[PDB]
This record gives structure tokens, sequence and C-alpha cells, in this order.
């Protein structure tokens, strides 16, 4: 059942609901099974983030929900399902998604920052690994957000851990700001899990330097 | 190249070394590709842990190594490689595996405890999720350790998260004690990663109760 | 300026406000400078918690506040000011005190539990040390809460670290439950701060056993 | 009982031992009760750190100790005792002070860095608050370490939290490096302890900027 569409962007009511007291929906990003965020043109990436944010924020205005979640799963280690490039909008009747997240989960080491947008790496992440926070203070900076998401995603798929293949996008409307948390997803090394013996560098300053090389142009 | 064998238990020098200044070895647990820890007889489970611990502790006595690691990977989310049931012994020339682990990573909520052995759940885990610590104070309690590993593994594969399919074993020789940390491995739910919205119960007391039901006999 | 009184219990508008966009108040617990929670009779402890909770919850109903905080400071390491036995009620126009606290900060190792009340020790504390959570699901169990606070306070001042002298009380209205978090306050040992070398036992199970000895009667 | 002296620098065997299987000593920094690290001349600060490090590292060479700790307590919230400006050297027969500290407790956000020395703020602190790590890779850079300690201390006593009055110094000999962890000590705000409502900025990037202003000359 079609909720809204814009070209190849399609917003569907999820046919397989698994969460009680929730309105589950799926957002198809393209009519092609090859393309994703790293491949999309600047216009398609701009239109996709504008469509997603608009329908997320307008559904929250519906008094039948306490809060509405907007998020993405990509790769076999994100927790997704469909092979097609898609996002999800879940309206929740009794759950407030901000409840168990704090302000300091979105603060950190600045990679890029100006009056319009801020890109940082969490020094107090939600789960304890790498989390990239992209914050805008005005809705008019949505095209800047879309560009920062695309570059951070491109970095995760290409240079972070010499290619990571899986990630998540999480959106938040907190303190009148729109935040996108970009989270790489990977099977952690057994030597790190049991003995905190890293293979690569665990330095947040090294991630900062190599991610900053994606905003040099 | 064969290092030691005992029936179907085979200790091999790893033919694909990927870590410099380390002696990598593989320990094949059975001559069958169907059996694993949850399936093995009490005798085979006893013989496998006795063989593994003996060769781990004797290799550390070799002055060419600072420390020697004994660990296992099981399932597609552990970080392993071979489909066959195997463990690994890695001799490290300049690394001490205890360096970045602390005493409190092995303390916790007691599930089972007596003069010979202790089974607990980490209240200060190494990575931040569920970690089962099995501690013995004397080498003579090795058959008790083997039984506790098998039951904890059986619980992880059967009831924890209604079946977990993947886990890790990590062995430590700390404060003159032999510790086995049993760690379930699973792709964390996206709603938990980004919003700490759990699907199941996150209560350590609930895990304690349902794991204790495996030691009722 | 008197807001409400009940015998020696006096609710005053704080004459020294230091927080902008907040209504600061002070709650004097007794007309004596010798008595405190550990000394008070069962009736005075019951009347003090009933008065405090009632005025805290009724002030939150005032549309001029986003949230209202109810808390106590005791001893020279709590962050208090007056030597007299007092509590504080702070009405906040734009701050929601639940924002940066999560559900798991109130879960833990059960010390005492029944259908009416639950006493636990945080396995995921807010700050990282010992935190005692006393939870009631119905307002009618307020006299049970008052008794559990008094015993937990008595334990902190007497046996925890062989006498702790300082603590905090924090009240929360979360998921239709009334929670009191009892937090001991002490200058942490320098050997622990810099090297995690403890003087006493850091085991949550040992605190559980010795606190349970205060509910044996 | 005098162990070593250099002008007003006096190394004494602690007359009040309270730790069994340890050799406790006290290091008096000056013959005056007014002076401390922030006041000392560049020469006295250089001579004090050279004397302290030399006697710390030489005592560890004594086979009667597993490890030797070098640390300082300053102010009423550090955990010290004497009002006089002093440090402590504790030889421990069976304890290795590195056991429960990891490599990542000394990594972080770089404030100052060159080939000789590195000053950072912990992104993974030992206790969870602000920790300043000063690392040198060669013993010849000891006068640079002494200057960085003095400036970081001066900042803590003057601008951090508009004056902090208390701090700790912790020294470590790890991975053939000499590390000094400078830790401010203060009574945490009750609104932060119970509700993570900060009074000041909790941003590591703000501390980085204002501490960097002490190395502008
Ligand atoms: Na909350
Ligand atoms: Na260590
Ligand atoms: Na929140
Ligand atoms: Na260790
Ligand atoms: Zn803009
Ligand atoms: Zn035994
Ligand atoms: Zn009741
Ligand atoms: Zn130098």
């Amino acid at each position: 059942d079609i909720l809204a569409t814009e070209g190849s962007i399609i917003w569907l009511k999820n046919k397989f609901p698994t969460l009680k007291d929730t309105f589950q929906t799926v957002l198809i990003e393209t009519d092609n099974c090859e393309d994703h965020i790293a491949t999309y043109t600047e216009e398609h990436m701009r239109s996709l983030i504008r469509f997603s944010i608009k329908h997320w924020l307008n559904l929250q205005k519906n008094e039948e929900f306490t809060s509405v979640i907007l998020y993405k799963n990509h790769g076999p280690f994100s927790g997704g399902s469909l092979h097609h490039a898609h996002m999800q909008i879940i309206g929740m009747k009794y759950v407030n998604y901000l409840d168990n997240v704090e302000q300091d989960n979105f603060q950190g080491v600045i990679v890029q920052k100006n009056e319009h947008i801020e890109l940082n790496i969490s020094d107090r992440p939600i789960i304890g690994f790498t989390e990239f926070n992209i914050i805008i203070e005005d809705i008019g900076c949505i095209d800047e957000l879309a560009n920062y998401i695309q570059q951070t995603v491109r970095y995760i798929l290409t240079d972070f851990h010499k290619g990571c293949s899986s990630y998540n996008l999480f959106f938040y409307y907190l303190n009148e700001k729109i935040i996108c948390k970009v989270v790489p997803r990977f099977v952690v090394s057994p030597l790190y899990v049991g003995y905190k013996i890293p293979q690569v560098s665990t330095k947040i300053e090294d991630v900062k330097i190599q991610l900053a090389a994606y905003f040099t142009k």
C-alpha cells in the first residue's frame, strides 16, 4: 500500500509487521537493485534525504504516536532484511525513541564544522565503537546534511577498516536539531573481543584525519 | 605439520599465518564436520579441554613467548574461518594478552559457585554485552570447567535470545586461576544500536535465572 | 517565604537562586540540627517522604514546568550547602530531568523484591560507582519506600566502606513508577583513580549480601 | 629515615605504613609550606621531576618488587594527608600497577604533540571524567614533561571549572614510554550525578581549546 512516491523513491506500508502498537513502513530509495547512497547523484541523494526527513517529521505531528523513528540498514551486519536499497519509518504509539539516548551521545571530536553543519566522532558513543554524528540547526541545511551523509558513507565503505560493507543511519530530532548518526557495522575481531588486542588503530584522531580527507574538495 | 594428537583431537601448525612475530596453531576437535561442544560426550568434552589447556600452558613455558592465547570461534558472527569444529593457540613473542584486560572483567553476578568452581555473568564486561566467566582455582577442577563450558554453550545455542548460533571461548591464566570467558556473538538489533530500544529483556538477573536452569540437574 | 509545612517539616522558597529559568525551593526535614534520615522515627520518616513526594508530584502538574526534580544532599562530599537536614525541589521551565537518564540505569542485582517494592544495585550506574535503586509501582507503597530509603541510608552511614558519612537521594517518576536512587558519596582512593587498585572489595555481590543483612528483620 | 635529598627535595621512608607487603615512602618537594607545582621555578620543577622519576625507576630495578608506583595528591579532594607539598613512591612486592590499566586509557584528543612529547585528553578515561595524558618516548625529554605537567596543573588550578583546587599525578612506565596522567579532582554536581544535567560544558573539544591557550607561549 503506497503512502507517497517521488520518481523512484517509494514509501510503502510494511506488509510484514512484527512490532505491536507500531506503524511500520518501508522507504524504497531507487527502482534499481545496483545503486545505493555511495553511488547516487547529488540531486537523487538530495531528493531522497528531503523526502525521508519530510515524511518522518510530518508523521510525528500525528497525535496517534509518541515518537517516529527514521533509520537505515545496509549490508549483512546491520540487521536489515531486503537486498534492495531501502530505509524505514516506524511510528510508535507508546515509545519515545529519545528516552534512552543522551545529549553527550551526539557530542565529540569535530571532523568538519561551520555555522550550518557539524560532523564529529562520538567520544561517548551509544554502543561503544565508532559513531559519526552529523548535526544541522536549521531545516534549510538539509542538502548539506545529505552531502555529509553520502561522504561519511563513502568513507565507511572505502577506507574505514579498508572497507566496511555494512552501516546504519539513525535520525534524531533533539533540542530543535536534526541529527544523523552514521554507524559502521562489522564483526569485531575475536582478539579484540576477548583481549582488547586491536588489528588496526583504535585512535579517534586517526579516524578524524582520514575522514577529513573526504571533505578536502 | 602435526604438533600433537589424541584420537580425533589434532593440533596443527597454521599453514596460513597472518600475524607477524606470532606462532599460529589450529586445534581440530573431531574427525567429523557435524559435531561441536553442545553435541560431544562427557568424555570427549573432558579430553578436548584437558588436551587444549595442557598444550596452551606448556607452550607459554617456552621462553620465546611473552604470552600464549587459547580461544575458540563458533558460528558466522564470531570472526572464525573453517567450517570444521576447531580452536586456536597463538604464541606471541612481544604481546602479553592480560595487558588490556582487568580483574573486574571476570567478576560479576554468580549463577553457580562452590569451593572448586564459579560461574558468573560480567557486571563490567570487556565489550559491553553478555559475558559468562567460568573460574577454577586448581588445575584438578578441569573436568568441572569442561562441563560448565558445555552447559553454558548449550544454553547460548538453545535459550539465550531464543538461539544465538555464534559464540567465542576465551581462556586466561590470571592470579593463578584458569578462566574461560564464554561470549555470545550476534548481530545487535538496529533499534538497540541507535536508540537502546531492546526487543528482549536486558536484565542480567533474567539471564542468571534461565542459565541456572541448566545446572538444576 | 513558606510554601507548605507539616509539624517540623517546612517547605521554603530558596532565597539564594543560582539557576536561571528554574524555581528553586528548600525542604527542612526537622526543627533540630542533630537528627537526619538514619535517626528519624518510623512515623517522621513516613511523614517526611509523604510530604516530599506529594509536593514534588503536584508542582510538576503546574504547566509552567517541563519537569520538577526532588533530591537530597548529605555530608561534605554530596555537593550540598546547609548543615541542617534538608531536601530540595527544583522546578525547571525548559529541562526534562529524564532526558539523559536511561531505563537500564535503574535495573540491576536484586537485594530485596516483592509485588509492592524492589531494591537493587545498578549493574549500569549513571556515574559508574555504587547506586541503590528503590522502585515502587503504586503510590500506596510510599511507606515501604520510606523504610527502604532509611535502611539503605543506615547501611551507607554504618557498614558500606566501614562508614561513608555522605550520600545523595534522587527521585524519578519514570514509566509510571516512583524510583529513589540512593548514591554513596566518598573521595575515591588515589590508587583506584589512577591504577584501579582497590582497598576494599569491588564485588556487587558482596554489597548485595551485606545490604541484605539490614532487611533480615 | 632519609633515603635521598637534593636541596629542599627530601625522600623519606613513610613512618605510618598502612599497606602490607609494600615499601611506602614520601617525597617532600620543598622546605616551604606555601609553594607547590604551579608556583615552582622552571629549574626547581625540572629538578623535582628529575629526582622523582630517577628514584622511582631505580627502585623498580630492585628484585624485591613486582612494580613501583610514583604519584601525587593535591588538595582536599585528592585523597592525600599532609598539608606540605609532597609526592609518594610505593614499592609493591606482589602487585603490578599496570595490570588493570589499558593502552587506550592513555590515548585521546591531542592538545599538543611533536616528536619529543604528546599531551592529550582521554576519550576512554580510567574513571570516566577528565584525564590529561603527557607522554614522552625518551628519558632525555624529562624537562619537557616537567614543563607540560606544570602548565596542565596551572590550567586545572586556574581555568578548568573556574578553578579546581585539587588534582592527582599518576606516573606509568608502559611500552617503553614515561606517562604522567594529570587528573582534576572535584566534588561532582548533584544534578550531574543523578540526572547528567551539567552546569559547565562537558565537551572535550572545549577543554582542548582552553588548555591549548597555556602552550601559546
Ligand atoms: Na530518559
Ligand atoms: Na595493563
Ligand atoms: Na534522551
Ligand atoms: Na591486566
Ligand atoms: Zn545551511
Ligand atoms: Zn574440583
Ligand atoms: Zn505496597
Ligand atoms: Zn625531547
